[PDB]
RNA sequence: UGUGACCGUUAGCGCAUAGUACAGUAAUGGAAGUGCAUAAACCAAAUUAAAGGCUUAAAUUAAAAAUAAAAUGGCUGGUGCAAUGGCACAAAAAAUAAGAAAGUUUAAA
């Protein structure tokens, strides 16, 4: 009940980031760290989300 | 699901299901128990041994088979054999991480 328009918008915009891909559909780069536009992994084609 | 110079009912998980019966006010602790068959301890019964004189010369056999005490009655559940139970990891899958903070990245045709 303690929700406003901003609270609903923020929850929706952050939900996509809380859904993670399968560990079997990701390949880790060697020594790469999170940065501006760079991730420590690359995705295989048509990656699937976690089962649970 | 896969494999074993891992176990085979005092073994292997506490459990061949049981965290049950039971102990405790409580937290808690925690069993026994598969199927078949002359094993042991254990209790009753079981002592001994005698025998002294028919006159003997022409049978039998398809074939085969058929005369001899290693072990009393019990109670108990070891040993031997088997597995609808356990132990260890392996393969596959699953779970899992973010830099930022109401803002943009990672998309194979
Ligand atoms: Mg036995
Ligand atoms: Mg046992």
């Amino acid at each position: 009940d303690k929700f406003d328009t901003i609270h609903y918008v923020t929850a929706l915009t952050k939900l996509p980031g809380l859904v993670h891909y399968r560990g079997a559909d990701l390949v880790m780069r060697d020594g790469v760290q999170w940065s501006e536009g760079v991730k420590p992994f690359w995705q295989k084609p048509n990656a699937q989300p976690r089962k649970h």
